[PDB]
């Protein structure tokens, strides 16, 4: 397993092209992993859609992953949702562009927007050496 702490989130998702992707400041994508799955790579949330959400982005088997066992699948990151509870965040970061791309932004997201949205998402990244 894994669960990453702040700054080496913040420096693996510089790493992979976030800070201000689609608009949205490095602090925002930190902060989205921190309340979605508090960090932990392999978190997951069965709803009462039979959709799930998957790891640390908590990224939805609707539209986004497939699991093979949720009504109305589109699958768009074109991956399956076992490639988004890996340790290394790459599959996450990959598919949540594709996201913040063709949906309303990091509103995907509703820890994003519960804990996130408008605050200073900077302090999420202070001090990282980035």
């Amino acid at each position: 397993g894994k669960v990453f702490g702040r700054c080496e989130l913040a420096a693996a998702m510089k790493r992979h092209g976030l800070d201000n992707y689609r608009g949205y400041s490095l602090g925002n994508w930190v902060c989205a992993a921190k309340f979605e799955s508090n960090f932990n790579t392999q978190a997951t949330n069965r709803n009462t859609d039979g959709s799930t959400d998957y790891g640390i982005l908590q990224i939805n088997s609707r539209w986004w992953c497939n699991d093979g066992r949720t009504p109305g699948s589109r699958n768009l990151c074109n991956i399956p949702c076992s490639a988004l509870l890996s340790s290394d965040i790459t599959a996450s970061v990959n598919c949540a562009k594709k996201i913040v791309s063709d949906g309303n932004g990091m509103n995907a997201w509703v820890a994003w927007r519960n804990r996130c949205k408008g605050t200073d998402v900077q302090a999420w990244i202070r001090g990282c050496r980035l």
